[PDB]
């Protein structure tokens, strides 16, 4: 109803909220942010059935407590064009006035009662995340997940909690490749020894913008609520049974090669100028790369020397998807990587030599 | 047929050539760059009926002179993924081989005889441009020209040469606004005392990427050829008669106000958060800005103090298009601008206080 706020505090809060608004129809409440002034806090939220964010900023002054709404895109556009001095926000019946020095604006509010109730859960599982490993895993695994996947449970990331062993397993897949990590020594508070949540990709991406470390993750098996000092975020979970990835992962590998990450990146990028798939050939002191599904009369080839010789009898040949192989290497923190293989026709593994550590299993390309 | 070249020289030449290729159909000669090795130069060109570029780079070594062609997008994609060391280019019948250390590529060449003849003109008009004023004019005027304009001659920029007075006039318009400059003391060599060329917008944009100063501009009234040390560019000219802009420009102005450029930019940007048109009100010591065609219940207002008072009897009101007014101010080099008006319903002028100097005439918005 009446306050002053810091321009930068307000702008930053509004930026984050943009992604939770349906902006195209400005006449719908789904384009508005809900506003609430109580004590010395402005609360801003945007949500619906699926997903939502609640944020707050401190008022520089507060004169009048109450509630309202405002078009979030328009609000952000106005504040962005203002100077750093404090901004006065003030209702005038069903209109919000915005003032700074000689500049003043009016926007219409809607009925705040039309705004969805921001949900709260009775948590069945809860963790406190005090380090970046979880978001690191999220970031490294996200590229393998197809948001528009036509199968529902593969459109999100698996979080598998084992309370008994204090581990959080995180898994993404598109059916051609599967990336995973298991995070150790996580103090999990749960009503069950084993429990699984599937977060939608859309939610995953939002979390990467909002959180880094020092946040809680809580779930009742229907919603996941993530919270820190300034923000409360929620998303609906995805219903199905995520693939048994432990069954999918091979038992052992016939061969394991320790290889140069950046040299393989460069070599693959290079051959991928003319194709999407590549023929890798490994010899004792050499790795050869050749474009595979290139159009005829178009070829790309290169090789790198392997100084510390491989354990090979003549030559191992492997067809690979370039993008997938690169994204697997991109997920690694080490200067070297381990490539574990069985037959050239069976899935192969990429992982770090010896933050989360993300491994990727991958289907090869034939011939 | 056989040479080595510097990677950076080759990459840079290829980047410029990209815009002269139809890249989507890789099976057509229109996706290829023509190649010619003679003396210690590789000549690269891409052209068609409308527009073209010829470039050259120096060979580090030359062994075999001749001609061929290559897909320009693919060539650029390959070279971009290579290291800085020299690159060997070498024909193998109707294929171009590209080699650097352990990396080698083949791409197919097409019949070089299918490539269009690069045109040459007998110039009717010629200038040497030894300073940036021309491209400065081009850059400042380009925003007012609609490339997809449904009327042909307004889809380009007018260049009007007066050999008698040694002036080059440059003019753009979209019918709502007209931006112009007249450049003085240009040594024009022409067969006529007065002559006009209309360059297409597409060509204008290319010229801005390729040229700055120390180039020749030549025309036969059908093509324009622009040339410097490394590059020869051409474009077809547009046929019609460009509007008589000297008739269009007003005789005198009832009032002329000297105003703050950045303050007006900020004020207009600010009000344009909620509208495309703005009501400007000028008073003796004040300028007020208000959103005009904003949706109802949405308002944006601001004002700035004018210390050195205006010559006004009460208040001058003027409806303006925000984007147009901003782009007019963006074209100015001065910290202040002059706004010249007659009736609030008639065209008004924006120009610099007291490089090219671009003035913009503009139709107002009513009420
Ligand atoms: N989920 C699967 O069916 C699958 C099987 C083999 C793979 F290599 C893979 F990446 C995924
Ligand atoms: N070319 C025209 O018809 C024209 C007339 C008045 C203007 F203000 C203008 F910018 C253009």
């Amino acid at each position: 109803m009446k306050i002053s706020v810091s321009k930068n505090d307000l702008e930053n809060a509004l930026r984050y909220l943009q992604a939770f608004l349906d902006k195209k129809d400005a006449s719908s409440i789904a384009s508005h942010i809900h506003l609430e002034v109580i004590k010395e806090k402005l609360f801003l939220k945007a949500s619906d059935s699926d997903i939502g964010l609640k944020s707050y900023i401190f008022t520089q002054s507060s004169d009048k407590e109450g509630v309202g709404t405002i078009n979030g895109k328009k609000f952000l556009d106005i504040i962005s064009c203002l100077k750093d001095s404090n901004i006065i926000l003030e209702t005038k019946d069903d209109s919000l006035a915005i003032k700074q020095n000689k500049s003043s604006f009016k926007l219409p509010m809607f009925d705040a009662d039309e705004f969805p109730e921001f949900p709260v859960i009775d948590p069945k599982v809860s963790i406190e995340v005090n380090a970046p490993f979880l978001v690191d895993a999220f970031k490294k695994i996200a590229p393998v997940i197809e948001q528009t996947s036509h199968k529902r449970e593969l459109a999100g990331i698996l979080m598998q909690f084992d309370q008994k062993h204090q581990t959080l397993s995180v898994v993404g897949t598109d059916t051609k490749r599967l990336s995973y990590t298991q995070l150790e020594k996580i103090s999990i508070h749960s009503t069950e020894e084993d429990i699984s949540c599937i977060l939608p990709k859309r939610a995953l991406l939002e979390i990467l913008k909002l959180f880094y470390e020092n946040f809680s993750f809580k779930s009742d098996g229907m919603l996941a609520v993530i919270e820190n000092e300034m923000h409360t975020f929620f998303t609906k979970l995805i219903d199905g049974n995520y693939p048994d990835y432990q069954k999918i992962l091979p038992k052992e590998y016939i061969s394991s090669f320790t290889l140069g990450k950046e040299e393989f990146k460069e070599s693959i990028k290079l051959c991928s100028s003319l194709s999407s798939t590549i023929k890798l050939t490994l010899e004792k002191n050499n790795a050869l790369f050749e474009s595979l599904d290139s159009e005829h009369s178009e070829t790309a080839k290169t090789s790198v020397e392997i100084e510390k010789g491989l354990d090979i009898e003549k030559a191992f040949h492997l067809g690979v998807n370039a993008k997938f192989f690169l994204e697997a290497l991109n997920a690694l923190g080490t200067t070297q990587f381990v490539l574990r293989c069985n037959e050239p026709s069976s899935p192969f593994l990429i992982q770090e030599s010896l933050n989360a550590k993300i491994s990727t299993l991958m289907m090869p390309i034939t011939l």
